[PDB]
């Protein structure tokens, strides 16, 4: 990994159960009682993880991949925010 940037997603209203294909998630919330974005999340060797205090409900199938995901784009997307790596 390069910079320390693991994928985000977003809740457009929330869903309760989510659908990613990758293993490395950290929420978004940017200003929360709770310490960094929101929570930090890893599967490993737990491919269900839910996110405490969102409902949300990341799940990993084994019939979708990294290059998929859930029914609606729930993927948070960057659109002009971005940094070649600036030294
Ligand atoms: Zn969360």
């Amino acid at each position: 990994m390069a910079d320390y940037n693991i994928p985000h997603f977003q809740n457009d209203l929330g869903y309760k159960i989510i659908e990613i294909g990758v293993k490395e998630f950290m929420c978004v919330g940017a200003t929360q009682p709770f310490d960094h974005p929101h929570i930090f999340i890893d599967m490993g060797s737990t491919d269900e993880k839910i996110c405490p205090y969102c409902s949300t409900l990341y799940r990993y199938d084994p019939s979708l991949s990294y290059n998929q995901t859930n029914p609606t784009g729930c993927l948070y997307n960057p659109k002009l925010e971005h940094h070649h790596h600036h030294h």
